[PDB]
């Protein structure tokens, strides 16, 4: 009966509002999370309530290894054993912080590209050898105007939209369709608060930030079968802000 | 109190499924015409069937001239007349054809058509829109295939840029007043009435999604979803509904 | 046998550092001018005094009207008959100003900014090719996707060059006839208060200065030149990293 | 008083061509390569027969490991040991081959086609300004990355990622006045496997002469992104694929 998704990192934020929205659209959902063992249990407690045994939990480390393969497999492995199917995949989970040119290096390359890009590409691979279907990647809608010193998690964001395309192609004779959402600011990482508000002024619509909710919608959108012709396609979501010069 | 959308070149296929999920979504609708006088009386009554003073004509050429800017407030001002209010513009009318680099109409009438529909009245629309003036947006219909145009299409390819350029330069100018601007781009859906066969299907091949054009229904999906209070943080972005075809080499 | 070149927009800035550049590589040079006559003779004379008979000027208003058309091939026959031969067209005239949403009326506006920055150049280039190492070069905007606030028409004018950039390379390439841009970020300012100047100045990532007008002309000089011989459908910014920089 | 270039995988094809061209401008050149041992010394013999103490060659394997960042500094160092400066780094070392999403191991892919692609470039960019007049880096790219080969989705990844190496260190190497700009191709020097056929069903997509780019022509456009005539550009990455790229399915 009911559809199944896979969201990576839906303990917190916008990994939690797509998780509650695609719950809400009646999908059975397995929360994965890394360190946030409390809070993913907490939303698959608020979920099943509402529904009994529609969400699960799943523990990875999404940084790159040589067991990145087997994490990755036994992610979409839950979704199937729960649920005995896997419609959706999010690739939602991301690490996020400077790596200025001028942890180790390789310990960054791990996280910054492992979580950003190859954890993706291997849910992806792994979501379509087990087979409406479709894969939503979390992008970065300032992928051509990055922070600055973030480079590696910039290659990362720019992989995921390589892997969005190349995915879209191979997939799409599959009936997979692959697609992006690519946030502005949404809620800041935690992060400064005079530094906060001078980024929600740069914003031209509403001199704000997005809510996770507002990523969610668009995710929801990209599944729905009211998209079902779309693929290879990255929606921003980001009133504005990319299209502001310096 | 009902919203109020106005679709340019309304009467058929993909301004006509955009017009019709309109409706069906609550909207009241300004049906814009060239040329399809029966068929836009035709989708106006029924659509006034179901949900009677919802639905009206308003006849105009979007080809380039002096008067151009009048017709565009005459079609923004006919929305406020017929229902109070304009809270939708869809930007679909377009002329299709080609214009080869070296080779009836004049070179400057190419010009008027190619770019007054696709680009100069969508941007007069835009200014009518804003100028008159609640979840207030504006969707035009772009081109997935802009990059990768067809060849001996100069002038319609300028028309569709531009039509980017407007979608960037008004999401950024109309924030502040809370419109959004948005655009939906078509890879091939219903192809040219006048187009043959084999050419047909040769274009299905090439779409990677399901090895077809997309359904109008489709495209005014789209549309739908950037109208809608699902997309309030969405502005200045064009999303492609082309099965996967950009991403496909030569 | 020296080839020539067609710039338009010629006697001043930008165009008028393309014309001494490809003066100085050996083209002989037609200088478009509008309203600026005496800077566009002056150019010629100086030019002329280097190596006689290599430089004629050529007056037209590139707004777009019923005559665009012929005034355009006009301009493509003058260098013909001048030299015998076109070999390069620059699209190098561009009209600048806001445009707001929200004393010209708006259709005399889109003339302007559609006809110089986006037809002229269409019917330049088909002028150029009926006629015909031959290349065009559009002088493009390395902002076109972060636009300055209230210049829609200028930015669609823009937009619609980089499409026909795009749709002459393509077209044009059978017939040998390469199609790029040059796409500057800052260049020589717009008169402008050296306070202004120096906000945009402060914004530029590479040496915190606008672009000189002969490093826009040296991007050019490449694009002409037999070491870019298979690129087609290339727009380069020469910007100094200005597009990278976020709001 | 002559400068002084490191150039990825250069023993054969177009970053030989591109140290050829560099050399012939009067660079210095450190010829990395990795498993083409012999090219790579018959190359640098050819070169410092033109002019003397002007070429030294540099084994390393690129694949991403722990090592990595050592082999990228190593690089670096051969040239600044060998020619006491280091002006410019071209990244055109690269793996090619297919990763379908449907003899190596999946890490060994990623490994390879991200390390050479794009890891490397970003440790031998932090190592080139660490160490540091017209400085640059020049990056081989693809003109092709938003139209990729079905099946490539890492190697199409690693050039993805190399792009915004390329735009990311290019803003913030600006203020050290060091430049990074690209260079894409579509098709030119087509692969030592590939049949006629096969390539002469690329060379007929191509809109300018239906023929794949020389490896020459490549250079040329390094050649210029290097030069004092690029000296504002920074960030830019050009196309040189005859059109290739415009080209509609
Ligand atoms: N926030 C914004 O404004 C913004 C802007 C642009 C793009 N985005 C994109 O939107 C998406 C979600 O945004 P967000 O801010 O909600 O994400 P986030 O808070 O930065 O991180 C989302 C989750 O990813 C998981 N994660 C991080 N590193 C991991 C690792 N090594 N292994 C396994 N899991 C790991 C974490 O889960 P645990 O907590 O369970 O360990 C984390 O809570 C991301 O892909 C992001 O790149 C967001
Ligand atoms: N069809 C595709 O595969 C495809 C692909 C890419 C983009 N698009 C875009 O999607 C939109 C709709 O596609 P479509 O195929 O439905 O369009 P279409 O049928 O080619 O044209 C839509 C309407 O535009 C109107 N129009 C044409 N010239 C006009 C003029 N001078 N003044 C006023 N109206 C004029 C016509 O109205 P009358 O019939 O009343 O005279 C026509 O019915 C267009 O913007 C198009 O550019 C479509
Ligand atoms: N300067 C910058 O920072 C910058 C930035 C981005 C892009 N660009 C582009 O680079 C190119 C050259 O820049 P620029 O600053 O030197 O240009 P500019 O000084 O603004 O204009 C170039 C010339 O175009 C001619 N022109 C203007 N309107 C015309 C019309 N209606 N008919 C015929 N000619 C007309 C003028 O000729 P007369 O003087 O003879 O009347 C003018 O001297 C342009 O395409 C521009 O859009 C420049
Ligand atoms: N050829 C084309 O049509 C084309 C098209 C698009 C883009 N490009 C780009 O242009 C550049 C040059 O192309 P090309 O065809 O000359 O390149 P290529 O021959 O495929 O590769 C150049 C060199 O890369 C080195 N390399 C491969 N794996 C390595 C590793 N694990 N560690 C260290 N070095 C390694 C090899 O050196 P050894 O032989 O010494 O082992 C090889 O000779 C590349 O960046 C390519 O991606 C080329
Ligand atoms: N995981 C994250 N990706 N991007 C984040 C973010 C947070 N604040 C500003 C910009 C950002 N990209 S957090
Ligand atoms: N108005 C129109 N714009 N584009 C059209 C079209 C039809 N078939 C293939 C591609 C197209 N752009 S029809
Ligand atoms: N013709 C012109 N096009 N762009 C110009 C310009 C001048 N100052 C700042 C930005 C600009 N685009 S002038
Ligand atoms: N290292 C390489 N990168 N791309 C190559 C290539 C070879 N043939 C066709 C397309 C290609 N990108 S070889």
């Amino acid at each position: 009966e009911a559809p199944a998704a896979v969201v990576t990192g839906a303990a917190k934020r916008i990994g939690r509002a797509i998780a509650v929205k695609l719950h809400q659209t009646g999908y059975r959902v397995v929360i994965h999370y890394h360190n946030s063992a409390e809070a993913a249990v907490s939303l698959a407690d608020e979920l099943n309530k509402e529904r009994s045994n529609t969400a699960v939990v799943c523990q990875a480390d999404l940084t790159n290894s040589n067991v990145l393969p087997a994490s990755c497999e036994e992610i979409i492995n839950s979704c199937f054993r729960a649920f005995g199917r896997c419609d959706v995949l999010v690739n939602n989970a991301s690490a996020f912080y400077p790596t200025p040119l001028v942890k180790t290096v390789e310990t960054q390359v791990a996280e910054l590209i492992g979580t950003n890009a190859i954890a993706p590409f291997l849910l992806t691979m792994s979501f379509a050898q087990r087979q409406n279907l479709s894969i939503v990647n979390l992008c970065d809608a300032m992928v051509d105007q990055p922070c600055m010193a973030f480079s590696l998690y910039n290659m990362g964001k720019h992989a995921l939209v390589g892997l969005t395309q190349s995915a879209a192609l191979e997939l799409a004779p599959y009936g997979i369709r692959v697609n992006g959402v690519a946030p502005g600011v949404s809620l800041l990482p935690a992060m400064g608060e005079e530094e906060k508000d001078k980024w929600r002024r740069k914003v031209p619509l509403g001199r704000r930030e997005a809510s996770a909710e507002q990523i969610a919608d668009a995710v929801i959108f990209l599944v729905s079968g009211s998209a079902q012709y779309i693929t290879g396609s990255i929606i921003k979501v980001d009133g504005g802000l990319s299209l502001v010069h310096a």
